[PDB]
DNA sequence: GTCGG
DNA sequence: GCTGATGCGC
DNA sequence: CCGACGGCGCATCAGC
């Protein structure tokens, strides 16, 4: 990538911030600062020329100012030196341990993933889980693989009740050739935002999906978001695949569209989109966009662009949402 | 950390 | 048990 | 200067 350096250098800014600091909108910034560098279509020559981004301050120029130089930043270079910083940043790798559980392991001198392994007492489930399969969800997923998991979870939803309908949306729908995860959206008619006129329509899909041994493990699961672990079948003789993530958002079917919307991303995306559906006096989340009067009643959407259309902005592919 | 009013 | 905060994640 | 920064599901806990 162009300024691949200076964007990496900017991620370790936004990590450092989040899991050590704990300061979320010192995270937020650098993320955004990284994110608009990343689809700048020149090589950065100097931080005043970065500066003319949006997202770009003063701090964020003299630190690209010193990296451009010297290839490094010395700030950078002492956080990891710092022992504390080291373990902290470490362990919030697994899923399931945030800033403040790192934190709190690191005081009890859990610090090494030898140290996790000798303590799963100690780890809720979803940490536990996390532990597990703390090499396999580090590995990023080839499309190839996306589209067998794609065919597998569409055809067994098929067979629960062919009135389903299962979008992977995700980096996948925005047309990446690896993903982190699989991110799946599901509607049925039976669920509206008038009325939910059928009981556990996430809960027979997950169940299906376990059943032919899809789903192997469950990190967290409600009546519309279930979080867990999927693994492809293999052949006679062949490695296993890598256990993966899989997320499953089952939405009202009459708000496909914002939901569609909303779980094609990118985080960053969706973060930009809607500060500037604000600024033009709408809210939106995954169900609805409204008008800011505090908010009004839902307006009429039967198409992504129709959201598109209310904050006037030209419509945008998902490939072009990477952001 | 950055930005807009 | 319920409700509201907080952590963690999408 | 300085308030605002996207919006929400699930797990866990504290207080009643
Ligand atoms: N903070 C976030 C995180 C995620 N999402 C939405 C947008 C994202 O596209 C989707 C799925 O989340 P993800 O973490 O799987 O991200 P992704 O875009 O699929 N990228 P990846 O999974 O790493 O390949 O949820 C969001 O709105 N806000
Ligand atoms: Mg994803
Ligand atoms: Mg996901």
């Amino acid at each position: 990538t162009l300024n691949g350096g200076i964007t990496d250098m900017l991620t370790e800014l936004a990590n450092f911030e989040k899991n050590v600091s704990q300061a979320i909108h010192k995270y937020n910034a650098y993320r955004k600062a990284a994110s608009v560098i990343a689809k700048y279509p020149h090589k950065i020559k100097s931080g005043a020329e970065a500066k003319k981004l949006p997202g770009v301050g003063t701090k964020i120029a003299e630190k690209i100012d010193e990296f451009l130089a010297t290839g490094k930043l010395r700030k950078l270079e002492k956080i990891r030196q710092d022992d504390t910083s080291s373990s902290i940043n470490f362990l919030t790798r697994v899923s399931g341990i945030g800033p403040s559980a790192a934190r709190k392991f690191v005081d009890e001198g859990i610090k090494t993933l030898e140290d996790l392994r000798k303590n799963e007492d100690k780890l809720n489930h979803h940490q536990r889980i996390g532990l597990k399969y703390f090499g396999d969800f580090e590995k990023r997923i080839p499309r190839e693989e996306m589209l067998q998991m794609q065919d597998i979870v569409l055809n067994e939803v098929k067979k629960v009740d062919s009135e389903y309908i299962a979008t992977v949306c995700g980096s996948f729908r925005r047309g990446a050739e690896s993903s982190g995860d699989m991110d799946v959206l599901l509607t049925h008619p039976s669920f509206t935002s008038e009325s939910t006129k059928q009981p556990k329509l996430l809960h027979q899909v997950v169940e299906q999906l376990q059943k032919v041994h899809f789903i192997t493990d469950t990190l967290s699961k409600g009546e519309t978001k279930f979080m867990g672990v999927c693994q492809l079948p293999s052949k006679n003789d062949e490695k296993e695949y890598p256990h993966r993530r899989i997320d499953i958002r089952l939405i009202p079917k009459d708000q496909y569209y914002c939901g569609v919307l909303y779980f094609t991303g990118s985080d960053i995306f969706n973060k930009n989109m809607r500060a500037h559906a604000l600024e033009k006096g709408f809210t939106i989340n995954e169900y609805t966009i409204r008008p800011l009067g505090v908010a009004g009643e839902p307006l009429p959407v039967d198409s992504e662009k129709d959201i598109f259309d209310y904050i006037q902005w030209k419509y945008r592919e998902p490939k072009d949402r990477s952001e």
